[PDB]
């Protein structure tokens, strides 16, 4: 079970670096790994299950707290 | 003269706007414009002088400024 990093998912290892700093921060966070997941992790379908879309995450990433995390410390978002 | 961005390049100024979040910045600096230049500013060909997209700039922006360079001044560096 889950014996693989699954770069298909695990590109976010790099790919999540998108919004980590752009909150004026250090490293990647929950929304912020998720931020790259709207690219990566999503159910993009007839009813597309992919969530707050272009800014709205980053928006709401800022719009909720924002600068939401720094490094490793405190529950991620 | 100086009429048109060369849309192949034209995106790059707006593509320059892309990295302020992973460069962890509110504003888009001279490292960031070049950051987008990593595509059309290049020779990407049989003999490729590309511009290194992610790897080298970041950690050498970890060398050169960081989040440290939030932005909102003019351009000094």
């Amino acid at each position: 079970a889950e014996i693989t990093p699954s770069y298909a998912l695990g590109k976010v290892l790099q790919d999540a670096a998108k919004i980590q700093k752009q909150q004026k921060d250090s490293f990647i966070a929950q929304d912020h790994i998720l931020f790259a997941l709207f690219n990566d992790s999503s159910i993009q379908q007839i009813f597309k299950e992919a969530q707050v879309d272009i800014e709205a995450i980053k928006q709401q990433a800022l719009e909720l707290r924002g600068n939401t995390r720094i490094d490793s410390r405190g529950a991620d978002t």
